[PDB]
């Protein structure tokens, strides 16, 4: 399948962001190596990732970092952020489909439930965590690289 270079979909969607949100002035770090890529249908990396980016710049305080790293099979990227983070009691929760009516400013995303059906679809998943800020790290990996 068509191979995508992550780095540069990554940058159209903080750009995008930045915009959303540029009255709270967050700070999105990327270190992504340029010889990582996606191996897939470019938009479910863009919805997946869409959908976890925003929340990350919407529930922090000011900091947002996101690190990749790929294996032969698989593909990891881990967003983390400085906000209350996700209660260890909702992490699985979040995960399920909920009440989501007209939530749609227009910057939201398909929300976790469907993103996390996306990376399973490429045999991945997605793991709620804490970062070392304390707030929330999203944990996003797409199998199927090879
Ligand atoms: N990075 C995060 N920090 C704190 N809470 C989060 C974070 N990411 C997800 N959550 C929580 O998980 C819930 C569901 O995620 P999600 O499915 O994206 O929501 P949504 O219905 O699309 N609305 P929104 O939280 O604006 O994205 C959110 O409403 C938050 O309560
Ligand atoms: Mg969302």
């Amino acid at each position: 399948r068509e191979l995508h270079p992550v780095a540069p979909l990554l940058d159209n969607l903080t750009s995008a962001l930045n915009k959303v949100y540029q009255r709270k002035g967050v700070n999105i770090s990327l270190d992504i190596s340029p010889e990582i890529s996606f191996v897939g249908e470019q938009n479910d990396f863009v919805e997946v990732m869409g959908n976890v980016l925003d929340n990350a710049c919407k529930y922090c305080l000011e900091f947002v970092e996101i690190s990749a790293r790929q294996t032969d099979e698989h593909l990891y990227i881990v967003v983390e952020d400085d906000g209350p983070g996700i209660p260890l009691s909702k992490r699985e929760v979040i995960f399920d489909r909920g009440q989501r009516v007209d939530t749609l400013r227009p910057g939201q995303g398909v929300g976790l439930a469907v993103a996390r059906e996306i990376t399973e679809q490429y045999e991945g998943k997605i793991v709620a965590g804490e970062s070392m800020l304390g707030g929330a790290r999203m944990e996003v990996i797409f199998g199927r690289q090879h």
